[PDB]
């Protein structure tokens, strides 16, 4: 067959790919998203599922604090000797003493005998001087940790706990801001060096180098840029940060990260994962999609086709929490189930509301269409001021757009946007009593909200006609390295009471 | 379980319901549209699919002359020893002579051992004084047909191929402009007649009497009107055009038709068929949903619930059009074909475009919501001024919005609306050569058209903010009794070559 990039769709930054035998597992950023670093399963590198993460609390690590797009950013995933490895970036709000050590960031390296987990608890290595760090072994079998600026080669113990001396630059980079995304790579004697070059943004590429030794010198690639997009009308742009793996039958694809501008420069759906094939040269380099940069349409990897359960229909009817979905920030489990009335995911209301950072139990899955529709059914019985419970279109504490029932002097169906920091309220209406139908609209740039009471006949609520806020760039944060996340949430305001808010299902429809 | 009204959404005027063993079947006015005569089965009453139709062409009726919302309509279904019968009246273009005949329209009888066809070829009965033809048989298994004005009763040979003489009415009806829909019904020595009274608009109603002998006296019901819509909030008006059927079970179910004004009085979607119980008194009357009107929510018939293969995605890969589709009038059979490609459903380019009367092989399905997707996968190639092919949402000759692949000075993707007879062009965007995706969002009264070369990103090419004119009310049509479709079509203009539009698919998102 063909497929059509990104092959990963929706927030999914900073890709790391690993081939084990059959099966192939990708990591992504995951910042103040709870669990920490989402773990896919592939089995023909089009197709991918959600596994798990890397850190589920039982190995207590705590976003309750931290900022937007700070947190646990930048993973790679690796696999040596029945082990795999997962390294990533803890960026922290800002300075921090740790050992008399002012250090803004934290290597941290976990592991398990399983992809998915559980891993150990994470060690942290506080070299804070680099990000993106990435794991490598020689023949050898030493253990090597690689950080920006560019490739900074550190030695590690056995062990990976920490590092054991000398750092050392083995390749400088080629020039442009933010040489980073360091891979190595030893194919035929060769040691091949990956980088990410001229900032995530929209100058963004893959640059590569070469050398005998693992200590250098390395040559750059005669044809770097290996991979950039420099037509900026193709609908994929922001292209690097890549990683390479070879497949069981031969063939070599990259992976990488890219943006989808969603009717302007705005990444709405936030960075994705994307693929293309990897060709090699006859003077040894090799090259992403024959230097003709990020493919809309392309030859489909020599595998299987193995497509999988979508789970866009959530009955909230499994004991478990489905692994789409994710938490901004830690939850409070004191306030959420899917047990207090099995077949709905109940959420007690909480004290705190979007825009605040303490908010808690914002329960969202990724957006993976600039055009699709999001529905909920909804039991809930708001009695004072402020309780209301329904589907918010999320992007960070500065940036959201919710449609709630809400007590306001009556049953209320509300749509309130946040918009750089701005509350606006952008249509009210009298709500009746009982079971509620949300609907939340997506249409590029302009999205709505509907209500009903039988699922069969819509009103509209209130809507936006320009949600470019809801993107990295539209959302004006100091950073924005997320994505536009959709889902439930309740709040009582407001009156400090627990008021139940069950939503019996989630339906997720690309139209 | 429960169901919501109307349970066969989209065009669907006119209901005529029997019950044979555990089958039901229905039948709706068609108007234009081939084949004539849309008949559906359900095992529920609540989920129906469509089975066939009456008039196909091999039984020979010709609509390629016929004005919009002329031609069959208001067609009855019943069943007596082994034959299913089915009368309907032909509206005509205007006065017509036939057999110094001076007739506006003519009553149709088809007859056939299967409810689906095929029916015998259309017998004439040339009594131009009514309309709403059904069909009643009495205890001595004489047959009657029943005609407005109100209840007037005419004798049939056995045979019901001529009136056998004697018009007379037995019920004047109660008051009320366009006492028609007549029903009779025998139930425990009475006869029960049924009229539908104040206009297929918003004053419609089902109001009956009874007599204790079938030529009369006939005494008026002290609850009417039995079923009307009295609250102009409600999701559902327009409720009239009834009549009965009785389960295995001894429950007892009215279908009717109304309309869902979508955003104000626009029946976009066109009549459809609801349904709602009906509860016997103990004065010896029947009275639909305890005179309560419509019902939003209504508890299900007692019995086992069937669900039906929607065919949302036809990927024209077998050989026989699907029975969802209608074709606008009579098909061109040398322009169309599903042979010509295997997998496509190719239309040639006929000589005329959709705002004319002689347009032929539009292919074209229901819209069954306010809220819908609509998508094409194309392959189309025009070389001159003119020629076209794409999605169409069709009202009437006179009201229609269109998207097109054309060749207008190069490959363009053109957005046009046909609004109340006034064309106008929303937008025109350059087009690439190749395969093309068509996407028609449509969202309550505002709907949109994008294009796409892959699937997997989408360009607007034009919209309209006010598709009110897609309705019964807002085409501003002399008569306004279809529905709006959304299909196929395919025209050179334009310069009379035959090009062939290959569609790969259709597909239909509710979202
Ligand atoms: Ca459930
Ligand atoms: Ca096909």
């Amino acid at each position: 067959h063909t497929y059509t990039n990104p092959v990963l769709t929706g927030f999914h930054p900073d890709p790391s790919i690993i081939r084990v035998g059959e099966d192939y597992y990708m990591v992504n950023s995951t910042f103040q998203y709870f669990p920490a670093i989402v773990i896919s399963h592939s089995k023909d590198l089009v197709h991918w599922k959600i596994i798990g993460h890397g850190i589920t609390e039982n190995e207590g690590l705590d976003l309750s604090d931290i900022n937007d797009s700070h947190g646990i950013w930048a993973p790679d995933i690796s696999y040596h000797n029945g082990t795999f490895y997962i390294f990533a970036t803890h960026r922290l709000n800002g300075p921090t003493v740790i050992n008399g050590r002012k250090l803004i960031r934290r290597q941290i390296m976990i592991k398990s005998s399983r992809p998915e987990g559980p891993y150990s608890k994470p060690v942290f290595i506080d070299e804070g001087s680099g990000i993106d760090p990435s794991h490598f072994v020689d023949g050898d079998g030493k253990h090597y940790m690689l950080l920006s600026p560019a490739c900074t080669l550190f030695p590690l113990n056995e062990e990976c706990t920490d590092i054991s001396g000398e750092p050392v630059q083995i390749w400088e980079g080629t020039g442009r801001r933010a040489p980073e995304g360091p891979h190595l790579l030893k194919k035929d004697g060769y040691y091949y060096a990956i980088l990410a070059e001229g900032g995530t943004g929209y100058s963004h590429s893959i640059t590569t180098a070469r050398s005998t030794h693992l200590y250098g010198p390395y040559e750059p690639c005669p044809y770097n840029p290996i991979l950039t997009q420099t037509d900026p009308d193709a609908p994929i742009q922001r292209a690097g940060h890549g990683k390479l793996v070879e497949t069981q039958n031969g063939e070599w694809w990259a992976v990488y990260l890219c943006g989808r501008p969603n009717q302007g420069s705005y990444t709405t759906v936030g960075r994705e994962t994307a693929l293309d094939p990897v060709e090699w040269t006859d003077d040894g380099w090799f090259v992403i999609n024959n230097l003709k940069g990020p493919s809309l349409v392309q030859r489909a990897p020599n595998l299987p086709q193995v497509k999988w359960d979508e789970k866009n229909f959530d009955d909230f009817d499994e004991d478990t929490l489905g692994l789409d979905w994710q938490f901004v920030r830690n939850p409070d489990h004191s306030s959420w189930s899917l047990i207090e009335r099995p077949g709905y995911l109940r959420l007690w209301t909480g004290d705190w509301d979007l825009h605040d950072i303490r908010a808690k139990n914002t329960v969202v899955r990724r957006e993976k269409h600039h055009l699709y529709s999001a529905g909920v059914k909804l039991d809930f019985s708001p009695s004072a001021s402020g309780e209301q419970a329904g589907i918010v279109c999320y992007y960070s504490t500065n940036n959201y757009l919710k449609c709630c029932l809400i007590y306001e002097e009556g049953l209320k169906i509300k749509v309130v946007e946040n918009r750089s920091g701005c509350q606006k309220t952008l249509g009210k209406k009298h709500a009746e009593a009982g079971p509620l139908f949300l609907k939340a609209v997506i249409n590029k740039q302009k999205r709505d909200f509907y209500y009903s009471y039988e699922g069969k006949h819509w009103h509209h609520a209130g809507g936006t006609e320009d949600a470019s806020f809801l993107s990295d760039e539209g959302s004006r944060d100091a950073k924005g390295h997320t994505g536009t996340m959709v889902g439930i949430f309740a709040n009582n305001g407001g009156s400090g009471r627990k008021a139940a808010a069950d939503f019996d299902w989630f339906r997720y429809i690309a139209y």
